[PDB]
């Protein structure tokens, strides 16, 4: 058993509604107003073909920027300097206000929600995961602290290989609804998490998407809110965003916290703006100054043994669901496969959003090109 | 085989992407911008509890109206007199701009798209279905004309019982993704349609949801557009709507034309406004004056042998995906189970939208109450 979870609607029984019950009472009052949560659905446009390129200022310093964006399969690109949008690009077929999957940039949003609850004293990072989710007893999350989850410093038997059909990535996806279920698969994301094991060691960085979903589970146990609602209440609804975000949900309504958020490029930039404003957003404080300071400060460098990341960023690290370059600019970024970044450049008070669709989830090739663009654009923003 | 269908995106292979392939190239460029079409998804609200009742004018004539709306599980209710919203109600927990499932009011929208294509001379109602969809040869739709589909005048072995777990309604839903698939079920909506049989007789009204999905299939074959896009291009994008509508899609991306559209009450009223304006909408003409005239005129009364409908509306009929009361007011309505109506009152140049969630799909009890409210509100709009 995975214990108590937030009901899909007020008074809902556990796991209700399902695909076979949503038309029946009492479920249908909720379901008829939220059917996209149950059944795949398409937008029918209220609006009756070419790329939009408004790179403007940085164009003089980076003449070939649009070509470099094309070469990295860029769908949306936006630079926010202070409060001003100073450069934008959207590929043909993608509108400025269209939403785009964030992949693991979603993790940085989840970490922010956790941070807000730490500020409220509802989560203590020093406490074991099992203090908040007892049902993870007997799993790899039995022993580690919430901070070690936040920092991805738990050794786990989870092969985070995005291409291997047999990897835990795919099983994770089948459990949550991103992929077709097999018989014998865990019923939902919570159950999948309880199946994970490890050798018990901690302290070394191991990127594992399951960690973020454990954080979201903790958020639910501490607030009593569905993660989807907690993500709105503690973050999204304070941004003065143009559009709702969306997040995929599994068959219990649990949001795919580690990778399933979609939003517009401009709205994602509002998250970066909040970070560079010390944790304050138009709708109120999201996280404490201290939390933001710790994100910008980085994690333990010695924990970061990922050769690929450190080849590019020798003094890099990871903390609280953010990647920290440790470079001379102090760049920090949310990062997702296929080329998603929420990139912070504190030196110039700027945020860079790049949302892409590389053919491959992650390779040194795309990694080098992507980071080259983000660094060049950052430097182009420097006072001269 | 069900023949050629509009690709989910430009250049897509048949049936691509699937739940297991959408992350791979070339699918992922499209899928990352449209993930809700593949995986159930929840809105993360950008906005930070009680019913809104602004019944206003008609309140004096119908003092107990709000109670009557509550008693019929009303979620949204809106009266448009001319171009003016003169009464509104939304239950606690449902916002004025929230979308609501239309159930078979969706059919009236599909019929409108067909009507537009008839105006363009791309569909001839007198022609057999097989003129446009040859693959329906050998099925119950082999022989009948497109008009007989529009008018629901084909005898079909399809038990339209919304509660019986064993009825064709459920198989239809399993084929399309509204319900959990069983082994042996048709793979998609098109395949399900090809399995339908009948005794070959025509001319008598038989309400069958499959008919509308055949119409949507015809729309796709004649335009080359996904039904979702055709619904936008020929109708929704001409309404000057506040929000996109949505429609559920099956595993090929085919919209659930007969029941799967959701939209706001105010936007649905724009469809009624278009009908009462002779087929013209803010964005241009949607259908011809003649088409609208034929809808308002009704179908053959003798074909209408449904005792339930005619008990309430003795001179009632059905044509072109609209129910026609044949009453002294000439009321016509789109109708969906659990209490959805797009109700036209030409006498007062008014449209009534009622979107509800009755516990039961359809019973004489709810039918009597629902129609009593719509008729009383219509009469309350009369000049005195
Ligand atoms: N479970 C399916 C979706 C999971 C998303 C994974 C993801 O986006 N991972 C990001 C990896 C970034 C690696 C950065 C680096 O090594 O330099
Ligand atoms: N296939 C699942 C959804 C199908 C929707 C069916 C629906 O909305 N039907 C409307 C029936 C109206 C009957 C009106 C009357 O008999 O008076």
């Amino acid at each position: 058993s995975t214990g108590q979870h937030p009901a899909r609607y007020p008074g809902a029984a556990a796991g209700e509604p399902t695909l076979d019950s949503w038309q029946e009472p009492p479920h249908n009052r909720w379901a008829f107003a939220h059917l996209g949560e149950m059944v795949p659905s398409a937008a029918v446009s209220r609006r009756p073909g070419h790329a939009l390129a408004r790179l403007g200022a940085i164009a003089a310093q980076l003449p070939d920027l649009e070509q470099r964006l094309e070469q990295t399969y860029t769908d949306a690109f936006l630079v926010l300097r202070g409060t001003e949008v100073v450069a934008e690009y959207y590929r043909a077929g993608f509108a400025p206000d269209d939403r785009h999957l964030l992949m693991a940039v979603s993790k940085s949003l989840c970490g922010t929600v956790v941070g807000a609850l730490v500020d409220e004293g509802r989560i203590d990072p020093a406490q074991p995961v099992t203090e908040y989710v007892p049902e993870l007893a007997g799993s790899v999350y039995d022993g580690p602290s919430v901070l070690q989850v936040l920092d991805m410093q738990i050794s786990i038997d989870y092969n985070e290989d995005y291409v291997d059909p047999a990897s835990e990535v795919q099983t994770h996806g089948r459990s949550a609804g991103w992929r077709t279920r097999r018989h014998g698969d865990p019923a939902d994301t919570y159950e999948f998490l309880t199946t994970l094991r490890g050798d018990g060691s901690t302290g070394e960085f191991q990127y594992c998407s399951a960690n973020t979903d454990v954080l979201a589970w903790i958020v639910e146990r501490v607030t009593g809110l569905r993660y989807v609602e907690a993500l709105s209440t503690y973050l999204w609804a304070k941004l003065d965003a143009d559009r709702d975000a969306t997040i995929t949900v599994d068959t219990t309504g649990f949001g795919f916290a580690h990778g399933g958020v979609s939003c517009t490029a401009r709205d994602l930039a509002r998250v970066g703006r909040m970070m560079l404003d010390g944790g304050v957003a138009p709708g109120g404080r999201v996280v404490s100054e201290d939390w933001v300071r710790r994100v910008l400060a980085g994690g333990s460098h010695e924990a970061m043994t990922d050769k690929g990341f450190t080849n590019t960023f020798p003094d890099g690290s990871y903390t609280r669901q953010w990647w920290c370059t440790g470079n001379e600019r102090g760049n920090v970024s949310g990062i997702g496969i296929h080329g998603q970044n929420l990139w912070l450049d504190p030196l110039t008070d700027s945020v860079i959003v790049k949302l892409s669709s590389w053919p491959d989830p992650y390779t040194e090739h795309w990694h080098r090109l992507q980071n080259g663009i983000l660094l060049d654009v950052s430097r182009a923003l420097d006072a001269v």
